[PDB]
């Protein structure tokens, strides 16, 4: 149906801390070995500029941002900490905990004045080896619920790889040119810039040398363990990200091309040049 920007990649490699990152406010839920184990639908709805924020625990909410749930309809969460919630909810209630995976979906949008129109689709992260109560061919549950939404033509590939392991052993990559070997709409995503081996960096990637995506490869930097746990606003993230980008010697020139602002930009253009081609 319409285009959208799928999410795929390996179990822990910043495929939810990427979306946190563009949204600008945490929102999903994570710890206590929790991970995607429903597809998430997120609409974002770029939307320019009291009773309602009363009980609210999220120091942050404001009438300028929301977000709706598909099944919870009439409802507006100004609270991102309910948003957390209800995703913990929903999921848990179809697939239990620590379990196996479903393929339905949970709706949410988000209006906001400081995000771009996207549709992106966060999906379970592949992992090799079943922990907990998960089903022992969980791999390839997983493997087969992200071929089934990026065979689609529609379907934008955000590979996310981590930087601090081999590219060519990214899941992401894998799944990509499994169903689009050209590259015509897979485009990268390296995270974890800022834990890479003292001495590497990602500019090899960058220049095509490696893994050559036409769309390219765009490193970002985003919350670590220690600032989810300490609460670290999202804002301070993307001025850490910014800053490490710019004091970095290897990106310090082309920091136009890093972090999550352009990625963002980035994506919303593609997605805008997909539709352009749809008839
Ligand atoms: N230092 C650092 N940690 C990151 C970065 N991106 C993600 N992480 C951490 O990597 C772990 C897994 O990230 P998460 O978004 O939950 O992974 P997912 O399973 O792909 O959605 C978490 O502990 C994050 O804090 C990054 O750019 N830098
Ligand atoms: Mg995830």
């Amino acid at each position: 149906d319409l285009p959208q920007i799928v999410v795929v990649g390996s179990q822990s490699s910043g495929k939810s801390s990427v979306l946190e990152n563009i949204v600008g406010r945490d929102f999903l839920p994570r710890g206590q070995g929790i991970v995607t184990r429903r597809p998430l639908v997120l609409q974002l709805i770029n939307r320019q500029s009291d009773e309602r924020l009363a009980d609210s625990t999220d120091k942050a909410a404001n009438l300028d941002e929301w977000g709706e749930f598909l099944h919870l309809p009439g409802q507006k969460f100004y609270d991102f900490n309910k948003i957390r919630d209800e995703i913990n909810r929903e999921t848990e209630a179809k697939v239990g905990r620590n379990a196996g995976i479903s393929p339905a979906p949970i709706n949410l949008r988000i209006y906001s004045p400081h995000v771009l129109n996207l549709t992106l689709v966060d999906l379970p992260g592949l992992t090799r080896v079943p922990v907990g109560d998960q089903p022992r061919d969980i791999e390839r549950q997983i493997r087969d619920m992200i071929l089934k939404y990026i065979q689609k033509p529609n379907a934008i590939i955000l590979a996310v790889t981590a930087a601090n392991v081999d590219l060519a052993n990214s899941d992401g990559l894998k799944l990509a040119r499994e169903v689009d070997p050209e590259g015509q709409r897979t485009i990268g995503v390296l995270t974890k810039v800022d834990l890479m081996d003292e001495g590497t960096d990602v500019v090899d990637i960058l220049a095509g040398r490696i893994i050559p995506l036409r769309l390219g490869y765009v490193p970002v930097v985003n919350r670590g363990q220690r600032d989810i746990d300490n609460k670290k606003p999202i804002t301070a993230a993307l001025e850490a990200e910014k800053a490490f980008f710019e004091n970095h010697k290897a990106y310090r020139n082309k920091s136009a091309y890093c972090g999550t602002p352009y990625l963002a930009r980035k994506l919303n253009l593609i997605l805008m040049m997909h539709i352009k081609q749809t008839l």
